[PDB]
């Protein structure tokens, strides 16, 4: 049968199991009740770009397939005592100066870190914003109920991408959990080794380069687990709860134990009313998804690494191996001899540990021999050279995608100048993107940018850039030749740009800058050379939006 506190959902099954699981229980069914950034897409169109040609990503029958294909399974078998060992590894990275110190935060602190558009659970009424509007007392009640150990009616709703299965708990539950688990879930004091989730994209690789240079013969080994979420075990969850109890005040240990207990066996209700009982996995909607998977991925990799090379997990201090993670994505840097050893012995160990890596030839983990080749968070390092001849790194992506995300912002100008600024902060190493951004930022100087995106500025935009990058945009003289070119291959292979888009976009800039004055487009070293005019910027600061 099901666990006692889970039977409340059976008393609601109005129909017969229409799904077709063979391993997870399917009690039955219940009753059931993309735009363009005009100014940005325009500059792009005018430039000779073909918006239709750019890459972009429901079916109540294709969805039910995903469930049966990935979620319908037994818990991974895990080597006995594996969790005792992992917890043993956690003690080698625990921070004593924060032990038993975390607690809950105020609504004020929380409302500055939540999406008011958060979906409403299945059987639920309001959405995140609507609950904050008139139901905070109900969430506070949930908190006190969980804090004392009172089980609740926990369940998650399953929905397709907008065919990956997204599983999340009620908006009232995501609020109770986030309110108390805030600091860990949002990692304010980052306590997970190598977690880069809260690291600005424009800073990440200059940081990994510093590490890469402390090694004699540097090598990077990447983590390539498959459908990690489905590989999370009940015992994996118990572990993470124990770690959370290391950091939280004892007054919150019962809340953690309780909530973790609900997570070990979860009642899921598909958007089309189908009901199944998931057995120990990870639902992407869970507030602890990011931090929970990150710590669990680091512990598991540290374990696998030491178990492969012979290094004592007792204490490979550091400079022996540096690990960087973001959920399940991640890699590890180390000396060539040990990296190839981990590359050779890693998989079998990870497999026995319950985190099966994706199939590979000779069953080896992928290894990067050149820094430029590392892959992380959907990005890769791009080398840049400044006017004073110093070098540095920035985050590179395939330009085709950069263009896509930059136009289809699923729209005021005070908003499009913030999207442009944000992108100018992440991709000024790409002259196509860099210029599009300068053009969008040239219109309506009287309009202060929006605060609804990742980043936005205060004052002069170009001034704000110098603020976080450390140099003026005009000092950026060169981008890695082979790297830039490769990331631009897709624009030519998908016929997204014309053999004149590059020149056109430039003449559009020079035309604006040719006229005397202090025009924003003269911040781009090239345009400024062709116009003979410079852009003298003023005060400017970079702030976060969202």
């Amino acid at each position: 049968v099901i666990r006692e506190h889970n039977k409340w959902i059976l008393k609601k099954v109005r129909h017969q199991g229409n799904l077709n699981t063979k391993k997870t229980l399917n009690p039955g069914k219940l009753s059931e009740q993309n735009i363009y950034n005009n100014q940005i897409g325009t500059i792009m169109t005018e430039a000779g770009i073909r918006l239709e040609k750019l890459p972009v990503v429901t079916d109540t029958k294709s969805f039910h397939e995903a469930i049966r294909d990935k979620i319908d399974k037994n818990e991974n078998q895990q080597s006995p005592g594996l969790h005792d060992k992992l917890l043993e590894i956690f003690h080698t990275i625990a921070q004593p100066s924060l032990r038993h110190t975390y607690s809950d935060v105020t609504w004020e602190q929380l409302e500055a870190g939540v999406n008011r558009k958060g979906a409403a659970g299945f059987l639920e009424k309001k959405n995140v914003g609507e609950v904050l509007d008139s139901e905070k007392h109900l969430v506070e009640q949930l908190i006190r109920d969980l804090k004392t150990g009172r089980k609740i009616r926990y369940y998650e709703t399953a929905i397709p991408k907008n065919p990956r299965v997204i599983q999340y708990p009620e908006a009232k539950t995501r609020l109770a959990i986030t309110k108390v688990m805030y600091n860990w879930v949002k990692q304010q004091p980052v306590v997970i080794p190598g977690y880069e989730g809260k690291t600005p994209l424009f800073n990440i690789f200059n940081k990994v380069r510093k590490e890469w240079d402390l090694f004699n013969e540097p090598v990077a080994v990447s983590f390539d687990t498959k459908n990690w979420d489905t590989q999370v075990t009940s015992r994996d969850l118990r572990l993470i709860g124990e770690i959370q109890k290391y950091y939280y005040r004892k007054e919150w240990h019962k809340f953690i134990d309780t909530i973790t207990d609900h997570m070990v066996e979860v009642p899921v209700i598909t958007a089309d009313g189908e009901v199944y009982i998931r057995n120990g996995q990870r639902g992407s909607g869970q507030p602890d998804t990011s931090a929970g998977n990150s710590m669990l991925n680091v512990l598991t990799m540290m374990y696998a690494f030491c178990e492969s090379t012979g290094v004592p997990y007792k204490s490979f201090n550091n400079r022996v191996a540096r690990i960087h993670v973001c959920g399940d994505d991640g890699f590890l840097i180390t000396e060539k001899g040990l990296g190839l050893k981990f590359a050779n012995n890693g998989m079998q160990i990870l497999h026995e540990a319950g985190k099966p890596q994706k199939i590979t030839e000779g069953e080896r983990m992928k290894v990067a021999y050149r820094f430029e080749d590392i892959e992380f968070c959907s990005h890769t390092p791009v080398p840049v050279r400044w006017s004073d001849n110093t070098s540095s790194y920035m985050a590179g992506r395939d330009t085709a995608v950069i263009l896509s995300k930059m136009a289809t912002r699923l729209g005021t100008i005070a908003y499009e100048k913030a999207v442009a600024f944000s992108f100018l902060l992440m991709y000024s190493w790409n002259p196509l993107v860099r210029r599009i951004c300068l053009l969008v930022l040239s219109q309506q100087p009287e309009t202060t940018p929006s605060t609804q995106t990742t980043y936005y500025y205060k004052g002069d935009p170009i001034g704000a850039y110098k603020d976080v990058i450390g140099k003026n945009l005009c000092e950026l003289k060169r981008t890695g030749f082979e790297k830039l070119a490769n990331l631009n291959l897709s624009l030519s292979t998908l016929g997204i740009w014309s053999k004149h888009t590059s020149k056109r976009i430039i003449q559009d800039c020079v035309t604006i800058g040719k006229e005397e004055g202090n025009w924003l487009v003269n911040a781009d070293r090239l345009i400024s050379s062709k116009t003979g005019h410079l852009y003298i910027p003023d005060k400017g600061y970079t702030l976060q939006g969202k």
